[PDB]
Formats: C-alpha cells, structure tokens, sequence
C-alpha cells in the first residue's frame, strides 16, 4: 500500500507536470507569434526541453511505446516558432493540436495503469 501509493503519487504527478508543460509549450508558442517577443523563443524551448525530459522519465510506465512515439515525432518536429498573421502558421497550429491531443492520450493512458495498481486486492 505505501509502496503502490508512493509509485501512484510520482506517476500520476509526472502526468500533470507533462499537460502543465505541454500547456506552458503552446502558450509560450501563441504569445510569441502574437506579441512578436523574441524574448519568448528560448521561454518556447526550455518548456518544450521540460516537457521532453519529463517524456524520458516517464518511458517504462506504460505497456508499449507507441504513446511515447507519437509524442517524440510531435516534439521531433515542433523546434521552430512559425508564425503567421499574429499567431501560429496552420501547419504550426496542426503540429500544436496534434501535440496536445498526444499528451492527453499519453496522460489518460498513465492514469489508467497507475489506478489500476492494486485493484485485484481486498480492499
């Protein structure tokens, strides 16, 4: 119980700090391209850099990669702030709600095995 809670806390944790980044990712993304900031471009990568650590991490909770595949080809290519009329280009704001729809995807996976630990046991 205190080793499952343990290991439920960290996962589930780490899941959030992923959506949090991935958030931190799209709005720094967004602000740039409205506000013309290039003070935001290293802002962008560092949170995309947070983000892709944090991906690393997390590698090994889940049954299969394939969440981590798609998460590494969407980061693999979102390095560049292209920006069109005060916000992302389309390509950009495809690549973005890819991205965000990956993470959710990877995020509802965890949660899935995390709360799962332990379910067969008398309670």
């Amino acid at each position: 119980a205190a080793l499952v809670n343990r290991t439920t806390l960290i996962d589930a944790r780490r899941s959030e700090a992923m959506t949090n980044a991935a958030l931190e990712m799209e709005r720094s993304y967004r602000q740039y391209c409205v506000l013309d900031d290039p003070t935001l471009a290293k802002v962008y990568q560092s949170q995309r850099k947070r983000y892709s650590e944090m991906l690393d991490a997390h590698a090994g909770v889940l049954p299969d990669d394939k969440l981590y595949q798609a998460l590494r080809q969407d980061l693999n290519n979102l390095a560049q702030l292209q920006c069109n009329n005060s916000g992302p280009d389309a390509a950009a704001a495809a690549r973005l709600e890819a991205f965000a729809s990956a993470n959710t995807e990877m995020v509802q996976a965890t949660r899935t095995v995390v709360f799962s630990r332990g379910q067969q046991l008398q309670r």
